[PDB]
DNA sequence: TATTGTTATACTCTATAACTATA
DNA sequence: TATAGTTATAGAGTATAACAATA
């Protein structure tokens, strides 16, 4: 009455998706007090590390295509978490910077991520094992 | 002039998703001679391990919603790789088994993924490091 | 001419409600 | 009523072409 998972247990791609989907699902739950998807979260994180960059640069480093990034920024900018300002140098581009509200929302989101989510992962595995997992996934992506 | 990846380097969710997409992309390419998506591959693999089952049982085990599974089978049956047969006891259920064609297409894809894909990725990590990766990703999914 | 932001569009995936034919 | 398979639909996510403003 339970099905045999056959050779699927040994396909690494398969393990990654179902591993990715629960981690993302858990991310949405833990972080729901600030209402940020993982994509929105990373956009705030990248904006925080690299102030002064433009849409093309932020979107590419994240793997987001620029036609799909426009709608994401409208959400965050509509919620008053970041600003598009025209660069005086080259008025084709929008330089992107965080608001104070954005910096606060990034701050508390960072806590719910570390305390409720990322730390709950680190204890279910080795603190060293989780770093090895993170290293390998980083290697796989290159 | 290159972007600071900030705390994203330590977001496990992000590393999990971007690791998955290179693997899924690499999978698609290696298996392109047979025309099978990774999902279709697993549907054929699980049918091979679990003959005599119905749609609801196959679909639910894979995370496919049953309304989404219909067209997915339409494809594989249209390709003559598996067939729907009504069980005489309960004619609401469709019993699914792979055809001779289905198994031939499966044997082959299994060889294409094993040689070009799964073997190539085991080699970019330690053969022992990769089994620890598959162990941990399996752990995360429960 | 090339690039930035943008619109429009399309194709996949995923999600939900409701039908049909059985039971 | 309840369940299996199906249909239609709606929403994400992602992909490309093209156009206006600007370089």
């Amino acid at each position: 009455s339970e099905l045999k998972m056959g050779e699927l247990s040994e396909l690494l791609g398969y393990a990654l998706k179902r591993a990715q989907l629960r981690v993302f699902e858990d991310f949405l739950h833990c972080v729901a007090p600030v209402q940020l998807t993982p994509a929105q979260f990373s956009v705030l994180l990248l904006l925080d590390a690299n102030p002064g960059r433009n849409q093309t640069e932020i979107a590419t480093t994240l793997g987001i295509l620029r036609p799909n990034f426009v709608a994401m920024l409208d959400a965050l900018e509509g919620r008053g978490l970041c600003v598009r300002t025209r660069s005086p140098s080259d008025r084709r581009s929008h330089i992107l910077m965080l608001t104070d509200k954005g910096r606060a929302t990034l701050a508390r989101a960072k806590k719910l991520v570390a305390t409720r989510h990322e730390d709950r992962l680190t204890e279910l595995l080795g603190r060293d094992n989780r770093d090895a997992l993170l290293s390998m996934l980083a290697t796989i992506a290159r």
